[PDB]
């Protein structure tokens, strides 16, 4: 029995292809995750290939909570430190945000998103320390799943970085995943710590997946993540009404890509949602005005369509 469940494909579908047309856009890509299992209950694309698990991007802001979760699952931070998060340079080469934040705790690097604290956490790590954590992501761990043209993604030897790649690479520039490792990835967050595989069929028990983070570290990130989605944070275009929704939401360059993935309810989650949107060319071009909304619809259906009840009241 295939995994995928046909009232959210179908959701995926008709939110997906209602977006690409209101922000005219060259395609767009879908995934929907049971955020404890792994099983894939939605993937949709629009007309062409399986982009989902073709089309490698680079992740973006996307990859910053995993920087923040190793960081603290390694103890080179906590919840009390504040960084300075000035801009920077390392040679001739910057690293900003999009203010200047003059200082931040963890808290307000997850919920500003600051390429600066997310790469001077990652900088207490050595390039070989992160490119085997990306490795073990899966970044660059092509993932079988038998369709044509597949991507294994792309991971640079940690022997070739220069200083300043490593700092890049932590805030999602300089490495590439499909949307579908990406969707994965983010299992590590929701499942307590523990990357799951994916699967294409139905699962009756969770698979045995591997520890990436401690539980106690993926609880509180995932506490985070949810200041993303509150007013303060870039991705309040995701909120869902009557739940807790952590999230990030991203932009790169190739002509932009615009995508938004989170889960819900973040504390105890049942649904990951990932939606990427090739090259808007109208009514904006930043993940959260042109993925949020999709994402937005797509993860309150799938709760309402699986049953999940509200934890607080709807306005």
């Amino acid at each position: 029995a295939l995994s995928l469940d046909q009232r959210i494909q179908t959701l995926a579908y008709e939110e997906l292809n209602k977006a690409v047309e209101y922000h005219q856009a060259k395609a767009g890509t879908v995934v929907v995750l049971d955020a404890r299992t792994g099983e894939i209950l939605a993937l949709a694309n629009t007309p062409g290939r399986n982009r989902a698990v073709t089309d490698m991007i680079e992740p973006g802001s996307a990859i910053k909570p995993f920087v923040i979760a190793k960081a603290l699952d390694a103890g080179k931070t906590d919840l009390n430190e504040r960084l300075n998060t000035q801009p920077y340079k390392i040679g001739p080469s910057p690293v900003r945000d999009t203010h200047v934040y003059p200082s931040l705790d963890v808290r307000g690097i997850m919920q500003k998103s600051s390429n600066v604290g997310t790469s001077k956490l990652s900088a207490r790590f050595g390039a070989e320390e992160m490119y085997d954590f990306y490795h073990e992501l899966g970044i660059g761990v092509r993932m079988h799943s038998g369709f044509p043209g597949e991507t294994a993604g792309l991971l640079r030897n940690w022997r070739r970085w220069r200083p300043i790649e490593q700092a890049t690479m932590s805030f999602g520039y300089g490495l590439q995943l499909s949307l579908l490792q990406l969707a994965r990835a983010y299992t590590a967050l929701t499942h307590d710590g523990v990357l799951l595989p994916l699967s294409f069929e139905k699962q009756a028990v969770a698979p045995q997946g591997k520890r990436i983070f401690k539980e106690s570290t993926a609880r509180e990130v995932r506490n985070l993540m949810v200041s993303v989605t509150e007013p303060g944070g870039t991705g309040t275009a995701g909120a869902v009404d009557g739940f807790d929704v952590g999230a990030k939401t991203g932009t790169a360059r190739k002509k932009h890509v615009a995508t938004f993935i989170g889960f819900a309810p973040a504390k105890n989650p049942r649904v990951i949602v990932a939606v990427t949107i090739d090259e808007p060319t109208a009514h904006g071009y930043y993940g959260g005005v042109v993925a949020g909304p999709p994402f937005k619809k797509i993860m309150g259906g799938s709760l309402n369509i699986l049953g999940i009840s509200p934890t607080k009241p709807l306005t």
